[PDB]
């Protein structure tokens, strides 16, 4: 295979990336291959059984062929934290992209719509991987321009080992998988919905309040919508389609392809690494 034994001592750190839930990331050199790439470190403690299943589940992820998916290179264990390694984004997620823009133009969102669109769409229709987890910190960039899925849920025991340790972004969740039904494809779209309202306007799109509030909230009260001045009634229509809080009734990703705001979108020409670099002093 093109590199087939990784291990701790061929990773050289260039800088940390960040941490998220249960992971943190390096910015590395693979120094016998010349590799640049992202590692994350997820500390669990796991038998060895249970740790090599996840290392095994994880292979699967070397079929992941997309240009809207990030690249895999490689799963290992080391002291006490496995390891995931793949490609890596100079642009981050947009999640820090938004922090640094304060909002992120809705041009730019057509363009971050149709990536994830057809991201989800490979992993559906190639590898039947549902994201599970859709949220800006999720999506990454780069700069040339390119935008990927990160962090989708490939091993079913990353999956478990994961839950019972963390809660997650249960803000992200669907109404229906709130109420406690199990993971659907209409609950990525969802939080597609609300990852674009949410990097529209700014700041996560409901009323502030206490955690356990928002989950009641969320089955109780509607579904989130852009301001209606501001935004095209075709970026508005698109979102409220992905947002629909019956799975039943909500926009599936192949009539979510077709839409007026993608079919807008593409047809723009927006140079977003441009952008990005005056926005991120790339
Ligand atoms: N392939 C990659 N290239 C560059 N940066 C990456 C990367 N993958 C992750 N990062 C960055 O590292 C940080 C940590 O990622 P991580 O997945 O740990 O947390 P997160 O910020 O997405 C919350 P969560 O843990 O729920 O996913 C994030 O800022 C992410 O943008
Ligand atoms: N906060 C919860 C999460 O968002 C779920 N996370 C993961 O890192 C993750 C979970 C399950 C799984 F199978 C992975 F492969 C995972 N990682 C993963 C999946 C695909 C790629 I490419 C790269 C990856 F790191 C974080
Ligand atoms: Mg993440």
């Amino acid at each position: 295979m093109a590199l087939g034994e990784l291990k701790d001592d061929d990773f050289e750190k260039i800088s940390e990336l960040g941490a998220g839930n249960g992971g943190v990331v390096f910015k590395v050199s693979h120094k016998p291959s010349g590799l640049v790439m992202a590692r994350k470190l997820i500390h669990l403690e796991i038998k060895p059984a249970i740790r090599n299943q996840i290392i095994r589940e994880l292979q699967v992820l070397h079929e992941c062929n997309s240009p809207y998916i990030v690249g895999f290179y490689g799963a290992f264990y080391s002291d006490g934290e496995i390891s995931i390694c793949m490609e890596h984004m100079d642009g981050g997620s947009l999640d820090q992209v938004l922090k640094k823009a304060g909002r992120i133009p809705e041009q730019i969102l057509g363009k971050v719509s149709i990536a994830v669109i057809k991201g989800l769409t490979y992993l559906r229709e190639k590898h039947k991987i549902m994201h599970r987890d859709v949220k800006p910190s999720n999506i990454l960039v780069n700069s040339r321009g390119e935008i990927k899925l990160c962090d989708f849920g490939v091993s079913g025991q990353l999956i478990d080992e994961m839950a019972n340790e963390f809660v997650g972004t249960r803000s992200y969740m669907s109404p229906e998988r709130l109420q406690g039904t199990h993971y659907s494809v209409q609950s990525d779209i969802w939080s597609m919905g609300l990852s674009l309202v949410e990097m529209a306007v700014g700041r996560y799109p409901r009323p502030p309040m206490a955690i356990f509030e928002l989950l009641d909230y969320i089955v109780n009260e509607p579904p989130p919508k852009l301001p209606s001045a501001v935004f095209s009634l075709e970026f508005q229509d698109f979102v409220n389609k992905c947002l629909i809080k019956n799975p039943a009734e909500r926009a599936d990703l192949k009539q979510l392809m077709v839409h007026a705001f993608i079919k807008r979108s593409d047809a723009e020409e927006v140079d977003f690494a441009g952008w990005l670099c005056s926005t991120i002093g790339l």
